[PDB]
Order: structure tokens, then C-alpha cells, then sequence
């Protein structure tokens, strides 16, 4: 059983005062505050261990060469991969999904196939598909919403064919909350042939990920949302796929041989996917993020957080005149509009009152045009939010309704 | 004038104990030490203003947005580029390189057509524009050394020729420590309408850079040897040239619409290059390290780093059988091999005694080949090294060589 008192006191940033008022910071969704577990492993890292990592034979470089390697076979056993292998570090969710639609997707996606998303994806799962389509003249196809929030999925079979070679579909929607049906969805792809590409950008702080469970092909996530650092994330890819896929940065370490004469060879997964010097110090502040949520646990996470949104939504109601936009048993955000009132507006008065909520059209174009919304507020209610903080967002919009209504 | 002991002091790292002896730590080409200003820069941050940065309307994430925007201008500054819109954040040289291999090189370079590299750039300057040359049916053209570590120019009438599209050069050795006439160079690969591509991973912390007066049309250096964090690094691009490059990877920020049945529309450069999340806790750090290099000043460094290099030239003719390889006007790093002894032997011997070389091809296997040997060990003399760590190392390889020979 969680103690949110206690997981706030290790969050340095939530004591701060923002436009001389308390912080109320419903953001993570964006991006999460880090404890300071976090921040101070990596700041001891280059206090004490900094090496370059390439298996220096120097002591200090040989360790740190054992720290990252550790941090990938700690964040294998996060998402229960059955090998550290499987693992890539990336920049973030963004970046692997670009090395997917790159390296897997240039070699298996062929003039007149299909890929699949859905309109509730993210930038970062639809403009790497809508460019590999453009570089190999396949044609993106498209899983549309219901007002709920939830996918149209009896639009499966017109959408799915013999020649659909991927699925490319978010685990839990970064605006409505929504999570997807993977595991039904994946078997669904698997019975044609297709891989399927899961985006778990907001699935991995709010609940136990499994991707032997849910058989997915490729899996991808990101640190800073997850409480760590900035600059790293994981591309899972189970080992049969990765080990044929061919590489997309080159440069040192992921070379086996080169030569100017006879050509370079390359090393083997996954290495041969990571060119260049690592985000050394970004990858041990992920291991001491992952070892942090892990130290929480999951379960409990889930817990304190479905109570405390089941406790906002309620509160909510006495909200006159807001548009909630996804479904009732959402997961971490809310997207909402306040009456007739630009989100800017909305949101701009939020933040006067010390409470930051994200507004615009949240990296998703296509969900607000589903809508027939410019753009919506969202608010984010994760693991060090409280109830305090809730009363204040809806006193805040009953507030800014009152004045500008 | 520069004083190393209070330059020292500001390093954490430096007063650590390896194998139970004090770290003499001669490997700052391969990465460098971080002082506290930058190591706490970047912890500051996460602990008091840490949030998204696309420009959110919360004041967290508009104070994060203008601090990774000033950094831009910073790092623009330091190189002398004209403006902070020529800047792109990459994670490093290698992705900056990769980059514009991609962006430039598949809209640029033809079947037919050709690229010089010499023979001793670094695999990040190499494997690139081999996977470009293979992608496109290009040829890879190579600027040969001699004996010195110095490039063969006399070559260069018969390398450039009218179906020249690039010239990609190292500013400074990596190995040899050489540093290549990059201004007369550019101006002969100009005059045929090649770009070039300047590799100054090496350079950065060794002198002042002025992109304006080498007119190199793409510039590329990592944080993490210029004193600051991994994960960050800078890719200069002329603004006429970037202003016409495709985006390279897709997803957030990096778009102006997107649309799942008209298509998506780019954002300006630099944007338009930054696809994601950025790595915000980097990019405050490398400001950090670029103020704090400044700041102690690069006519001061240079000056310190010859003296030294000029003092360790000097004692290492005491040491018997030992070859150098590279000229004797050499910056940062010293490349040797001991009599006959397997180099990961002698750096093997020198970590016992506390002294962290490196030991192997130095991703630099065209250059070992070149040299006939299958590795070197490579000692490097930044700013914060001293007589007495040279000293250390010239009665160690005796040693290795009285104990071994
Ligand atoms: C280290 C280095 C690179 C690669 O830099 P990364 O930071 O590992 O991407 C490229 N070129 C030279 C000359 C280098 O020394
Ligand atoms: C934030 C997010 C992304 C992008 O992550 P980056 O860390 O910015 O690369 C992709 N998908 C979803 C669902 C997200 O929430």
C-alpha cells in the first residue's frame, strides 16, 4: 500500500512555487518530475565513475561498460522480455520508432502494402509511417475512433488484408486515456502475417507491461516520462526480427570490420543498432528510475492512481459546462474543454494559479480533428498527484467559468 | 593564465583511487571528466525547473523551452556561426553525421557521383557515407597519408573531380593528433561545388572554432569530450543549405500539421531536425560546460595543453623501443606502441598502476591498417592533466618494457 506523502518527499521540484503560488504540476503526461534517487545516481555516475564505455580495458571504462549493460538487462526484466538482447537504447519513444520504420520497415514494406494506425496516435506513431509509406508507395490505413474515445474495431476487417505488413498502435492514448485491446488486436495481425508495433509511452509508468504476454513484435517507451532522465528510452524487438534487421546509424560500435577497400561488416544485435558513445549518464539515471517504480511497485501505483482519478472525475461533475473527452475508465489523463473558452485561455489561467496543465493539440492533430476541436486542456494525474491538488483544478476552471462566461 | 591545480578542483573524478592507487586519467579524447559546475548545472535543473519544452503555456515549460533555446545561441556563439538557427541538437557527432548523410546525402549525391573521406577519420566520419555510397551507387573516394600522420595533398587534383558532391574531413585526429588545413582545403573543394563536411569531435576543446572564416558547410562535435554530458551534441549547418534539407526523423515538434488524409506539413529548420522530446537535462548541461570553457578560456587551454604535450614529447624519448605515430606538432593525444609488446598488454600493465589509456583501433581501422599494426595505445593530455600523471606514464612503460622484454 502506497504513501503519496512519501513518494512526494523524494521529488525535489514539487516544493517549488510557481508565479508566487504552490506548484500544482498535472504535466507528467508530457514529460515526469524525477526523484531524487534519480537525479543523484546519474550526477554520482559522473562524480565518481565517468568513463567511456566501448569494453575499455581501464577500469573505469570496463565498470561503466558493466553499469550500462546491467541497466539493459534490468530494463528487460521491466517488460518480462525473455533477453537483455532484445533491448536497444534510443533517444526516446520518437527515436525508436524512426529506427523500426527505417531498418525493419525499408526492407520489409514493399509498393502497394498497407500499414495500419489508428487516429488516436501520436505524432511520433504516424509521421515515420506516413514517411516510409511516401519512400516505398504503400499506403497508411487507419483504425478510426468512437465518441467514447475507443477504437472502431469492426472496422478490423476492411482495414487488415494480405497485403498489411504492420499494425503500428498505442498501448494507452497520451489524451484520452484509452488503453487498446493489444493482446486480441496482435493475435487479430499475427493470423495475416503482420507485425505489430506497440507505442508504450503512457502504459509503462501506470501498470505492469508483459510483451511475452502480449506477443508483440516491437515495443517502445521512453525515460523521461517514466521519472528518469531526458535523452534515453528502450526499443524491444523480439530477437527473430532483430537479428535480420539490418542497421540504421553507422558509425563506432556497431562495426564488426571496416575497411575502405573491402567494405565494413557489422556486429551483432543489440549492438549493431547503437552507433557512437552512448547516453551513458541517461541510461544509469533510467536503471535507478526503473529500480525506483519497481522499489514502489506497479500494483500500488495503479491502485493510488485509479482511486485518485475515479476521485477527480467525480469532483468534476460540479464543473459547469466541461467537455471530457475519452473514456470513463481512462488511464492517467484527463482531456477536457472548459464551456465555449480556448484551451490557451483555459490553461493560461490554470498556470496563474500555480497548477500546469498541458494545452494545444497534444502531438495528436488527427484526434482533435476527430473531435472537430482546435484543441483541448489535459490534465495529468500520476503517482505523486493528490487530492489537494485535484480540489484545486476544479475550483480553478468553476473560477475562470465563473469570470469569463 | 591558467592554473591546472584549481582547474583540478573542480573535477570530481580526478582525486578517485583505481586498484587501490590514485587515477591518473589519460583518456579524455575518448571522453572527457565533467566539472561540478556541469555535473550540478544539470542537476539544478532537474531539481527546481524541470518540464516539457514544446513551448507549453505552463511557466515550467516556458522557463525550460527559453533555457534550451539560449544553450542554441550559446553554442552558436562558441563556433561562430552567423546565427542560432543554423545549430541542430543531435545526441552526439556520429548522429549529427548520419544526419546529414541522410537529409543532404539522398537528396544530393547521385549514382555516378563521389565522396572523399581520408584515411584517417574516425568510423563515425566513414560508415555513413559508405551506407550512403551503397544506398545511392556512389563511390567512396579516399584521401591517402603519409608516414607522418599528415594527408597526402599532392592526391587531391586526382580525387576531386566535377561528379565531387562531398569532401568529409576531420578537423583533428582522433589517433595522430594532426590537425588537417581545413580553410585551404574547403576552398579547393568549393571551388568544384562540393560541400564539406567538418569532423571536429577532437577539436572543439582544444582551440577556438570559427565556422565563418573555415566557410565549412556542416560542422559536427560531441558534449561529452568538451567537458560535458553524454547524450548532446551539435550539428552546425550553413542556413541556406539546411533551410533546403528534408526532415529526417519524423514525429512531435518537428511538424506544422499533420493530417491522415492530406498529408503532413514541416516545420522551419532548426525544428524541423528535432524530432521528439529533446534532451533537455543534456542541453542545460552542455551550457553549462560551454560557459565553463569560456570562461577559463581556449587561448589559455591551448597554451597549457602544448606546454604539457611539448613536456610528455620530451621525457617519452627516455622510454626504449617505443613508436609514436603522428606528427610532432600533435594536439590532445599521443599514439604509441611499446617495442614489440601487444598493446592491450602495455594499457593492461598501465591501469595496474593506476593509469587509464586507451588500447585498440581507436575506431580508426583504416588508420591501423595504414600503419600496419592491428592496434596502438593512445594517451591523452587535456586541460586538467599534469607533468606528474606524464611522469607516471613514461616510468610505467619503462617498466613494462624492463619486466616484459
Ligand atoms: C569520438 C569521435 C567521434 C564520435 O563521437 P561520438 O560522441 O561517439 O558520437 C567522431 N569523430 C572523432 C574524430 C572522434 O574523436
Ligand atoms: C510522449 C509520447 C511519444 C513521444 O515520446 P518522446 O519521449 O517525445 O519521444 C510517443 N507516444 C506517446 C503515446 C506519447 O505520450
Amino acid at each position: 500500500i502506497f504513501s503519496v506523502d512519501k513518494v512526494r518527499a523524494d521529488f525535489p521540484v514539487l516544493s517549488r512555487e510557481v508565479n508566487g503560488l504552490p506548484l500544482a504540476y498535472l504535466d507528467s503526461a508530457a514529460s515526469a518530475q524525477k526523484p531524487s534517487q534519480v537525479i543523484d545516481a546519474e550526477a554520482e555516475f559522473y562524480r565518481h565513475g565517468y568513463a567511456a564505455v566501448h569494453r575499455g580495458i581501464h577500469t573505469l571504462s570496463a565498470q561503466a561498460t558493466e553499469k550500462m549493460e546491467n541497466v539493459r538487462k534490468r530494463a528487460s526484466l521491466f517488460i518480462n522480455a525473455r533477453s537483455a538482447e532484445e533491448l536497444v537504447f534510443v533517444r526516446g519513444t520518437t527515436e525508436g520508432i524512426n529506427l523500426v520504420a527505417n531498418s525493419w520497415g525499408n526492407s520489409n514494406v514493399r509498393a502497394g502494402d498497407n500499414i495500419i494506425i489508428s487516429q488516436m496516435e501520436h505524432h511520433a506513431n504516424i509521421v515515420p509511417w506516413q514517411m516510409l509509406c511516401a519512400r516505398v508507395g504503400a499506403e497508411l490505413r487507419v483504425i478510426p475512433l468512437n465518441p467514447d474515445g475507443t477504437l472502431q474495431l469492426e472496422t478490423l476487417p476492411t482495414l487488415f488484408d494480405e497485403k498489411t505488413r504492420l499494425l503500428a498502435i498505442t498501448h494507452v492514448s497520451n489524451v484520452l486515456g484509452t488503453e487498446n485491446p493489444l493482446a486480441e488486436m496482435i493475435t487479430l495481425a499475427h493470423q495475416h502475417g503482420a507485425k505489430v508495433l506497440v507505442d508504450g509511452a503512457q502504459a509503462v509508468m501506470h501498470h505492469p507491461v508483459d510483451v511475452q504476454a502480449l506477443d508483440c513484435d516491437f515495443y517502445v517507451f521512453s525515460g523521461h516520462k517514466l521519472y528518469g532522465p531526458t535523452g534515453i528510452g528502450i526499443l524491444y524487438v523480439k530477437e527473430a526480427l532483430l537479428q535480420e534487421m539490418p542497421p540504421w546509424e553507422g558509425g563506432g560500435s556497431m562495426i564488426a570490420t571496416v575497411s575502405l577497400s573491402e567494405g565494413t561488416t557489422w556486429t551483432k544485435a543489440p549492438w549493431r543498432f547503437e552507433a557512437g558513445t552512448p547516453n551513458t549518464g541517461g541510461i544509469i539515471g533510467l536503471g535507478a528510475a526503473l529500480e525506483y517504480v519497481s522499489a514502489l511497485g506497479l500494483n500500488n501505483i495503479a491502485e493510488y492512481e485509479q482511486n485518485l482519478m475515479h476521485y477527480a472525475l467525480s469532483q468534476l461533475e460540479s464543473v459547469p459546462d466541461l467537455t471530457l473527452y475519452g473514456p470513463q475508465n481512462r488511464l492517467g489523463v484527463i482531456a477536457f474543454n472548459l464551456g465555449k473558452h480556448h484551451a490557451y485561455d483555459v490553461g493560461s489561467f490554470l498556470d496563474n494559479y500555480g497548477i500546469a496543465v498541458r494545452t494545444g493539440h497534444h502531438c495528436a492533430m488527427p484526434l482533435m480533428a476527430y473531435y472537430n476541436v482546435p484543441a483541448m486542456c489535459r490534465a495529468s494525474l500520476a503517482m505523486y498527484n493528490t487530492h489537494e491538488e485535484v480540489d484545486r483544478l476544479v475550483t480553478g476552471l468553476q473560477r475562470i467559468h465563473r469570470l469569463l462566461g
